[PDB]
């Protein structure tokens, strides 16, 4: 717990800038800026009002972590929820730190280059994200996939594909241990399946025992079907090896760019560094509409959002297994989501699908997604369709089905 | 050209993504986000309105490259401003394309991370942008320094430094010839100066012959005090080998991060495909506000805002430079700004002004900035000082040289 041995020569080397009447400071004359107040309404909510003084703030550059008020709330939200016992750490020895970053994807993205020199092992299960996925492919990883299955990662699986290295070769810098597991605990996309909490247990006994950080994307966290938020590997993260991206995108706003990072404060500092010398800031406006709308949200107003969001996606995800009962039984097989948006559904007695989605589908006015994007060799065939319940109404979904089992039946 | 050379292999390996009733997206339901509707006031201008409709899109994730709106309007503003010789090249010849990017320095950091492998040459002129410093340390390229005066860099410097190579190294992959020059053509951060006409000429004949890219960083170029603004390098590029960097921080708004990349489109293509793994795109609201307010301005409300700030700056520039000459000829030497927001001083007695500036200035009351922060080796000492004209009265900066005067004169 120095972090050293997990980052790149180009993160090290990063340094902060060597940076009553101011004139030592860079900022444009916000008088200038043509906008000069705004209102936002929120739903049976307190509306957002920018008064003068507070649209020149909202327009005018700001710290690169991310605004005071939204990082204590963040941070008070995070301690409520998970209670890291890395709080009370010294920095070197990875305190909790967070930053906002410009969407979750932004989060992640530093922190794979942060770590990843040309040929480094990293592990992940497939199907994964192809967001992430593309994102690794550059970086010349040698990605090495781990079992799964409708509870997630399979403990045994991680632990016969470890085995190839010696625990004691991971603090040696000459031996090629792996550096990360990443992971999707909630509503993996595109499987739908979720962790359970004695298999986090089993799998952070792993990432201690070989010593790799676990970064947990969780961008799903809020959206569980049945309520019950089983703790996350940040809650128990004792050695201070998780780092966890948390995403607003899905319950708040996606167009708005505002996620957030949470982990040991060595670690985070890199991240703040490069965001620094690239994006500066999230926007400063964003951060205020939605620092606004928490903090008058409190606990109450914010948990019967989060409750509404979840009741709607859970008829969603009940009409299209409804749909997926009528028209696919017998010719596919499908695991029940747990959380997120997508149903992941296997087509029996086909090797590939592609042909018959990508093609055959889209003159009936129908389409899926063909599971190969979710694969590291996205060239292999794949029997797989990822679905999405977020927006088609019931009428949708059944018309969508009745035209994929006519297609598969014609098919076979 | 082809742009091989001057891309990494992390670069090169960049894919865009794999991925009528469609379940294949991957959208959250955006009845789910909590505001409604919002309405921003324009000076003197036509309020900007989302009603419920245009707030769900604001609200939504948008395409990488920039929404087609603002898009459209940009390179409009290009063509009008520049007419860049590479408008109707092939793609694989220097085609102009453009991206809208979160803030003008995400656009150079991409693109310096797009060229750079650990030991290439770059040249650019010091002092330069901390913000360009502190990005290419990191990359453990060579840094060229090459000369500058009030007029900006000297091409004969240029061409000195060049002899060490032959015109013909420059395709030969065994030879380390410079990648590119870097300079920021108006009112440089810190120095305030400006490259006239004449020696962009120059400088590009001495791209063209060493056949290296020009990245030229022009936030400042709408703030030119001499009211008719100097032809740009995009102007002249007949090679297709100059990438800009424009900024709306200056004159629309920093905190809502928007900038725009103008070059090749294999380049700019590069720089989308990473900004698809990273900040996925820049805030569609905050597009959207501008856009709207673009659009509703047309050309004549563009050019009557710009003519607007240039005078404000432009008395800003007059005030602060009566303040130097009223407190400070005889201690100091500084040239006149051509453009931008800074007064580069150089004060006459003493090695290092981090002495006088920070121990001793802010225990007086005035804050301006050592120069020490704008060299690559920014531990060595420094007679200069950065002073901002944006924000200040003429009654501060009055008090502000004053308080400045003295402390000078009690350390010689
Ligand atoms: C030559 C040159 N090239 C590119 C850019 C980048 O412009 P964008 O289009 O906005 O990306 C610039 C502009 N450089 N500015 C210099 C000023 N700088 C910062 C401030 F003015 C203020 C500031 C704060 O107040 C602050 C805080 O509240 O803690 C933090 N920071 C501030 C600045 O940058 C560092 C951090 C984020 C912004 C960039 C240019 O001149
Ligand atoms: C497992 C997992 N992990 C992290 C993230 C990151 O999300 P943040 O929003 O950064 O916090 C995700 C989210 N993944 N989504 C998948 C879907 N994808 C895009 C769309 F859904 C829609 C979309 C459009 O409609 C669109 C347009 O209208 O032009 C453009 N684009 C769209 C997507 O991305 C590509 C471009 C921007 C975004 C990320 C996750 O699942």
């Amino acid at each position: 717990e120095n972090y050293a041995r997990f980052i790149t020569a180009a993160s090290a080397a990063r340094n902060p800038s060597p940076i009553m009447i101011s004139l030592a400071g860079g900022l444009p004359n916000p008088n200038m800026f043509p906008f000069k107040t705004a209102v936002i309404t929120v739903e049976n909510g307190k509306t957002i009002q920018f008064g003068e003084e507070m649209m020149k703030r909202a327009l005018q550059y700001s710290p690169s972590a991310g605004i005071p008020e939204l990082l204590s709330w963040l941070k008070q939200l995070q301690i409520k929820l998970h209670n890291p016992p890395t709080i009370h750490y010294p920095p070197s020895q990875g305190q909790m730190d967070l930053c906002v970053t410009s969407g979750s994807q932004q989060g992640l993205c530093k922190v794979f280059e942060m770590i990843i020199n040309p040929g480094d092992n990293v592990l992940l299960d497939e199907p994964a994200y192809s967001g992430t996925l593309q994102s690794l492919h550059p970086l010349g990883c040698n990605i090495i996939n781990v079992a799964s299955d409708e509870s997630g990662i399979v403990p045994d699986s991680l632990r016969d594909i470890l085995s190839r290295w010696k625990p004691e070769d991971a603090k040696n810098p000459q031996k090629n241990t792996p550096k990360f597991l990443y992971t999707v605990p909630n509503g993996n996309n595109p499987t739908g399946n979720s962790l359970t909490s004695e298999r986090k247990k089993e799998i952070y006994e792993l990432a201690r025992k070989y010593d790799f950080l676990i970064i947990e994307d969780d961008p799903y966290y809020f959206l569980q079907f049945n309520k019950f938020r089983v703790p996350t590997f940040l809650s128990m993260d004792v050695d201070g090896r998780v780092i966890r991206a948390d995403s607003f995108s899905k319950i708040i706003s996606s167009g708005l760019r505002i996620g957030f990072l949470t982990g040991p404060k060595p670690l985070i500092e890199r991240v703040i560094l490069h965001i620094q010398v690239s994006t500066l800031h999230p926007s400063t406006f964003n951060q205020l509409m939605i620092s606004q709308l928490l903090h008058e949200w409190g606990e109450e107003g914010f948990m019967a959002h989060v409750d509404r969001v979840i009741d709607f996606y859970s008829n969603q995800k009940d009409a299209i297994l409804a749909a997926a009962d009528k028209w696919l039984t017998g010719l596919a097989e499908w695991h029940v989501p747990a959380a997120g948006m997508f149903l992941w559904i296997k087509v029996k007695g086909i090797n590939d699908v592609k042909e018959l989605i990508e093609e055959k589908a889209v003159k009936m006015g129908v389409l899926m997604l063909p599971g190969n994007a979710f694969y590291v060799d996205s060239s292999a065939p794949s029997p797989y369709l990822r679905a999405s319940f977020s927006s088609a109404s019931p009428e949708q979904m059944d018309v969508a089905f009745q035209v994929l089992a006519q297609l598969i039946k014609e098919s076979l």
